[PDB]
């Protein structure tokens, strides 16, 4: 009984930036996140339109860019628009619920005005959602919970995975769904985006592990894969971006079958 | 066998980080870490300097500093050094280490240019820390990890905060403490940092809990407490810190007998 993306997007309990992003997703033809991890805004533009097609997504470090400015995010909007992808500021909210609502609001980055996604860690307990949906719920905005990581020694496992699912379906007013290596939620409302992806074996020398497209959308059910150095750190960028959308829809369409 | 903090600052393993910060805690009678958790760079540095001679370190949210530029960051340093005290950055680095290295160096906010101290989360394993280090060893920086939350639901408990203890013990050349709620290392090279202090029991209404100064010093053996509302919400805040750094110091020298 599994449902198509653009089938999802139509689920009565969906939230609204799940509902657009599902569409567009279908739309499309993309499941493919791109990791603009760059530190230069021409870098960072320059890539969102050129990739723009090819995307469901692009997830933002902006507390890299050596030039942010809210100009800056404007033009990454007026491209997201242009384009029709989601911008997901991957900021890791992991304080108190006091502290982390001020950070998604406030500060130089304004991180609320611009994002339609973020995510949190779950280590602090809800108060880390009940904190960010303050700010979140009156800008119609969504949240993703690190359920998983990719990295080696991760302690996002067993009941520390249990209790992020739990904490996202009792959130649903504002949980859209999961930073995961596979799919933890059997709720099909929630979006799996899984990074630590590439077409080749391997990993980094800090920790990164990859596993292929095939292997994250096929075989552990996820939605989405988050790519940033399989395509940032090759040649042409939009070549990169096409086959590991195309991996990534075929991983999703076989698995639907 | 428990040693003074000036004691503690010559142990053979210690950081030369934690060794200043020791140092001072004794020469000034404070173990209180005043969290400056306010939005204008003019009330920062203005608690700052008032509070400095009451304090052994200044803990940021730069991120929540509405008009931070790198000039407000030389001028608490000017305040740092002129009243004995860290800057302790609480960012709270939460992702793989490839990333880590960059939102640490990088950005708009150079935080490795100006924090003494910074903090990760040890959920991504000890990539997050192999990251940081790459940035910090060589600017002779100092990481706390934190073990521990003050928060309701925290999932940093168990087995969580012991993977924390021996990534902190495996990682001394740059983590010279923990944040927690309690001693949670016997190594009495490590600094025991806890968040969630006032002089009155309850909390917020989002998740913060409340314990005192005689509780988390002397009960439960921590080394510092870190006070943002309990200050910062008082009318008179260098009188307020006095009274937290009161309460901790005593509670100290009764635990060391
Ligand atoms: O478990 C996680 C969560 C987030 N990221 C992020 O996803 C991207 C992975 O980049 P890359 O290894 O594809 O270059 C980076 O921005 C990293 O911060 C991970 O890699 N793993
Ligand atoms: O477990 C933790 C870790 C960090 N903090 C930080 O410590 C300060 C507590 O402030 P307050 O509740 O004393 O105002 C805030 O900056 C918060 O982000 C906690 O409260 N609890
Ligand atoms: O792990 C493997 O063997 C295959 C080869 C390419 C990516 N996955
Ligand atoms: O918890 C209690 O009862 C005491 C009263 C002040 C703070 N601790």
């Amino acid at each position: 009984m599994e449902l198509s993306f653009g089938a999802r997007a139509e689920l009565p309990r969906i939230h609204p930036v799940a509902s657009k992003l599902l569409r567009l997703m279908q739309k499309k033809e993309t499941n493919l996140c791109l990791s603009a991890d760059v530190s230069l805004a021409r870098e960072l533009l320059q890539l969102a339109d050129a990739l723009g097609p090819s995307i469901c997504m692009l997830k933002t470090h902006v507390d890299i860019l050596n030039d942010f400015t809210l100009d800056v995010m404007k033009e990454l909007i007026t491209l997201a628009k242009c384009h029709e992808f989601l911008i997901f500021e991957d900021r890791k909210f992991a304080d108190i619920g006091n502290t982390v609502k001020k950070q998604y609001e406030g500060g130089i980055f304004k991180i609320a005005s611009w994002a339609d996604l973020v995510n949190a860690h779950v280590v602090p307990g809800s108060g880390v959602v009940k904190g960010l949906q303050e700010v979140g719920l009156p800008l119609h905005r969504g949240c993703l919970l690190i359920a998983e990581m990719s990295s080696t020694g991760s302690l996002a496992t067993g009941d520390y995975t249990r209790a992020a699912v739990r904490m996202a379906e009792e959130h649903s007013e504002f949980v859209v769904g999961f930073i995961s290596g596979s799919r933890v939620s059997m709720k099909p409302e929630f979006l799996h985006l899984t990074p630590g992806v590439q077409l080749e074996a391997g990993g980094d020398n800090l920790g990164q592990q990859y596993n292929s497209p095939q292997e994250v959308i096929g075989k552990r059910g996820s939605d989405i894969i988050i790519v940033g150095r399989g395509i940032i750190s090759a040649a042409d960028r939009l070549e990169a971006a096409e086959m590991y959308r195309k991996a990534a829809w075929e991983a999703y369409l076989s698995r639907l079958g």
